[PDB]
């Protein structure tokens, strides 16, 4: 039995941990109203994709990895020497990447493979990902190791706001806000996102969504922390440092960005607070 490890290109890890862990990764695509689709990947400047978005008449549209590129990865891996393949998703609330992973497994020949639905998205998905190969290098099989995900994901979650929801809402990833085509602040619930309060200021939105987050973790007994800032760099720079000075160095606080997919449905000023019942190994 050998186990290997993938997942989407919007769990945006690092192309350290990409590169050290030989991390295969089934992209995801953007495609301007210009017709210029481009492939999502660190060598993207996250710059230049804010530019062109703000630089665009109409908001750019995404795709999932098809089929059969999920399949393409699965043979590559199989044709390696590998028995067993642990894939973690995007969430099935927001994209149809996670089941046509699932459908993708059922195809493959020669191969088992564990399709895993974060429900979430950025970091906090790359988090159940390097989790996966923590337990892969200590000796566990793969439903153990779905097993665990599924238990960490009861006590993983995120907060965020958005500049303006116009991006959300033509996509359709904002549910329940139909009432509202001040400031809100959004959460995930069983994979989808929703609105949870609204306030004032963007102030006090960034304010809100420390409290919120802060008081669900307190009650962990392993709190991984992930800031992910989206376009204004001073956002998430305050809220990272904020939270340096607010949280114990028990908690476990990192920082990381939206890439291009993620930020065409969000749109500007992006801000999420993301954590994780779990001492993450992110190294
Ligand atoms: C701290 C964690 C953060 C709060 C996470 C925020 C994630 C926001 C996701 C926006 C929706 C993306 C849909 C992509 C669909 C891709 C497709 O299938 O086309």
């Amino acid at each position: 039995m050998k186990i290997a490890v993938m997942t989407d290109s919007t769990s945006y890890l690092s192309q350290d941990l990409i590169d050290k862990y030989n991390i295969q990764i089934a992209p995801l695509s953007v495609t301007f109203d210009d017709g210029k689709n481009f492939t999502e990947s660190n060598e993207i400047a996250i710059e230049e994709f804010y530019n062109k978005m703000a630089s665009s008449q109409t908001i750019p549209t995404t795709s999932q990895p098809a089929i059969g590129e999920w399949i393409t990865k699965y043979e590559m891996l199989r044709d390696q020497g590998y028995t067993d393949i642990i894939v973690i998703c995007l969430s099935s609330g927001i994209s149809g990447s996670y089941q046509s992973s699932y459908q993708a497994g059922e195809m493959v020949e020669g191969v088992n493979v564990h399709a895993f639905d974060s429900k979430l998205a950025a970091m906090i998905e790359g988090c159940y990902v390097l989790r996966a190969i923590e337990m892969v290098e200590e000796g566990y099989e793969p439903q153990q190791i779905i097993d665990d995900l599924t238990n960490m994901r009861e006590h993983t979650g995120a907060y965020l706001i958005v500049d303006d929801l116009k991006n959300l809402q033509k996509s359709g990833r904002i549910t329940g806000a139909q009432a509202w085509v001040m400031k809100p602040v959004l959460k995930f619930e069983d994979g989808k996102i929703i609105p949870e309060e609204k306030v004032r200021t963007k102030k006090r939105a960034i304010q809100t969504l420390e409290k919120k987050v802060l008081d669900i973790v307190k009650d962990f007994e392993e709190v991984t922390l992930f800031v992910i800032n989206g376009d204004h760099f001073e956002d998430g720079q305050a809220l990272y440092k904020k939270l340096q000075d607010d949280c114990p160095s028990a908690y476990q606080v990192a920082y990381s960005e939206f890439g291009p997919v993620v930020a065409a449905h969000l749109g500007s000023g992006g801000l999420g607070l993301g954590y994780v019942g779990r001492k993450i190994r992110l190294t």
